[PDB]
C-alpha cells in the first residue's frame, strides 16, 4: 500500500465515509491522466489504490470530492473538490498518506511520509 | 495594538461575530490571572485588548469562547473553548495576532508575530 | 475588490510574502483558462486581481504557488502548489477572500464570502 | 480504549513521535486534576490512556506538549502546549479520538467521535 488517503469531517466529528477520491498522474503531454480511484470506507480511509510496481516517481494529483460528500449530508459546501498535487520521490522506502480534514468552507491536508 | 484576535467560521464561511475572548496571564504563584477580554466585531476581529505598557513579558492564555458562539447559532459543539497558550515579549515587544478558524468538532489556530 | 487572497506561513508565524498566485476560470470546452494572477505583498495579501465587471459567474481555480515559496526559503516542500477550486457568483456577486496557511508538508485553506 | 490521541507533524510530514500528552478532569472545586498521561508512539498515536470504567462524563482537558516536541527537533515553537477542552457525553456507545496537526506557529485539532 504505497499510497493511502484518510479523510475526516470537522462538522460531525467523524470519519468522512463514502468520499470519492480520484488520483491522476501527469502525462508527457502535461495533462492529467486517471491513475487510481475509490471511495473512503467506514473509517474514512481508502486503501489499495495502487501497488509499489505502478506507483513510480512522477507528479500526482489526489482529488477529494468534497462537494459530493457535503451534498450527500445536505450541508452547503464551498469548494468543488480538494486537489492535492505533489511529486512522488523515491528517497529510500516510502509510504504516502494524504490526510484531509473537511469543513464546508475550509479544509486542510497533510502528507504523512513514512519509512 | 500589540495583541489582536481574529476568528473565522468554517461552516458559514464568514467572520465569527460576537465571540467572547478572555486573556489571562500566568502569575508568580503559577495561577492564571485575568488580563483582558472582549468580543469580536462584525469583521471577526478583536482590537484594543491591551496596550504596549500593560502587555509585558509573560505566559498568556487567549481563551476563545467557542461553545457560546456555536450555542448562539443553535449548533451543539464539542469543545468548551479554544485556549491558546504562549510566551509573549520574551525577546522584546512584538505585535501578536492570534487567528482561529472554527467548526463544531474542530478548530485551527495560528499566530502571526511581527516586529 | 471581489476576489482577495491572503497567505500565512505556519513555520515562521508570518505573512507569506511574494507568493505567486494564478487564477483560472473553467471555459465552455471544460479547460482551465488564465484569468488573473499576482504576488502577495508584505502583508501576505494579494489585492486587485480582478474587477466586479470581469469576475463573472463560473468555476474558478486559485492556484497558490507554494513550491516556489518554500524553495525561495531553502526548504524542500511536498506539494507542487495549492489549488483552490470553487464556483463563484452563482447567486449574484459576492466578495471572496481565499486564505491559506502553509507548512512544508501541509496547508489549510478557507473561504470568507461576504455580501 | 474510549479515549485515544493521534498527533501529526506538518513540517516533517510524519507522525509526531514521543509527544507528551497529559489528560486532566475538572474536579468539584473547578480545578484541573491529573487523569491520565503518556507519550505518542512511532505511529503518532497514544493508546491505553483510560478504561470505560474510569472515563465517566465530565469536563476533560487533553494537553499536547507541543513546545517540548519542537524543542526536541531543534525547531523554534510558538505555543507552550495545545490544550483541548471538552465535555465527555454518554450518548450511546462512543470512542473519542483527539487528533492534532502541529506546526511551529499553528495547530489544528479535531475530535473524531464514533460508535
Ligand atoms: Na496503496
Ligand atoms: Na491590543
Ligand atoms: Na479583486
Ligand atoms: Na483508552
Amino acid at each position: 500500500c504505497p499510497l493511502m488517503v484518510k479523510v475526516l469531517d470537522a462538522v460531525r466529528g467523524s470519519p468522512a465515509i463514502n468520499v470519492a477520491v480520484h488520483v491522476f498522474r501527469k502525462a508527457a503531454d502535461d495533462t492529467w491522466e486517471p491513475f487510481a480511484s475509490g471511495k473512503t470506507s467506514e473509517s474514512g480511509e481508502l486503501h489499495g489504490l495502487t501497488t509499489e510496481e505502478e506507483f513510480v516517481e512522477g507528479i500526482y494529483k489526489v482529488e477529494i470530492d468534497t462537494k459530493s460528500y457535503w451534498k450527500a449530508l445536505g450541508i452547503p459546501p464551498f469548494h468543488e473538490h480538494a486537489p492535492v498535487v505533489f511529486t512522488a520521490n523515491d528517497s529510500g522506502p516510502r509510504r504516502y498518506t494524504i490526510a484531509a480534514l473537511l469543513s464546508p468552507y475550509s479544509y486542510s491536508t497533510t502528507a504523512v511520509v513514512t519509512n
